[PDB]
């Protein structure tokens, strides 16, 4: 229905705002764009399902997220991919892991503070009826 489409549009507006706030954070610059194959060639090999904040924005605009849970699974994927690609004790790897975990923590904290739980439940119940 029209009211249901209004609900998903409000969700997209909210998700764009969260994603923008993550993308402008200097700590998260390494996650804003796909990994460039030149600067690092083994990434395409190790990481089967790449995700970054620019791809998240594209999926929002393609109406791919109908719930907050669909969105956070892609935030979770940005994080888990970074931990998998950077497992070593060396400081370069450790720095990316710390930033990845901070990105995930920040997104969850924004949603916990600013998303009404009844709004997320509505999105869920609309989606379960489709
Ligand atoms: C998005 C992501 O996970 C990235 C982007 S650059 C990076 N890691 C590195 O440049 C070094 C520190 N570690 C390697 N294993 N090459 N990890
Ligand atoms: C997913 C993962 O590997 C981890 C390990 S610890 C973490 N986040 C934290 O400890 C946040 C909540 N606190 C900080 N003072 N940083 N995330």
């Amino acid at each position: 229905s029209m009211q249901e489409e209004d609900t998903f549009r409000e969700l997209r507006i909210f998700l764009r705002n969260v994603t923008h706030r993550l993308a402008i954070d200097k700590r998260f610059r390494v996650f804003t764009k796909p990994v460039d194959p030149d600067e690092v060639p083994d990434y395409v090999t190790v990481i089967k399902q790449p995700m970054d904040l620019s791809s998240v924005i594209s999926k929002i605009d393609l109406h791919k997220y109908l719930t907050v849970k669909d969105y956070l699974r892609d935030i979770d994927l940005i994080c888990s991919n970074a931990l998998e690609y950077n497992p070593d004790r060396d400081p370069g790897d450790r720095l990316i892991r710390h930033r990845a975990c901070a990105l995930r923590d920040t997104a969850y904290a924004i949603i916990k503070e600013e998303l009404d739980e009844d709004f997320e439940q509505l999105c869920e119940e609309i989606q379960e009826s489709r």
